[PDB]
């Protein structure tokens, strides 16, 4: 057995910001599509279309990036709405990029962001997507099964 979900979250309104110099705009649109699928058919409510197109930004930029493209997005949606899920491509190594990115959106924000590092956004195994989209379940309060 593998784990599977038991009760799928909803995701209606996401959007992506990627850090890494070594992904392409295009690139963050494929692999969002490929992961939104992936949640969809293990059992999630997930929109296929972000609020917003995927952008680029530096790690020196988090701050801004952010604060930025939330305040956007969350103009952009039927009121009384709220943005669902970050999904956040990082570099390999970050360094101090994933803990400040994490403080932003969990205690300035109160957006749940999933982060995916670069090597895996090139592979787009199922197994990663499968594995990742169990996360972001739980993380929107979702249900999933225990093996154990």
């Amino acid at each position: 057995m593998n784990k599977k979900m038991i009760n799928g979250g909803t995701v209606n309104n996401w959007i992506c910001i990627n850090f890494s110099r070594q992904v392409q705009d295009n690139l963050a649109r494929t692999f969002c599509q490929e992961l939104a699928q992936m949640c969809y058919v293990s059992g999630m409510a997930f929109n296929p279309e972000p609020v917003l197109p995927p952008v680029s930004a530096r790690p020196e930029q988090v701050e801004k990036v952010l604060k930025t493209r939330y305040h956007d997005a969350t103009s952009k949606l039927s009121q009384g709405k709220e943005i669902d899920l970050l999904i956040v491509i990082l570099p390999d190594n970050n360094g101090s990029l994933y803990g400040d990115l994490k403080r932003i959106c969990e205690t300035e924000l109160g957006i749940v962001s999933q982060c995916c590092l670069t090597k895996h956004v090139f592979k787009m195994s199922k197994q990663y997507m499968a594995n990742v989209a169990l996360k972001i379940n739980v993380k929107v309060g979702g249900r999933n099964t225990v093996l154990v």
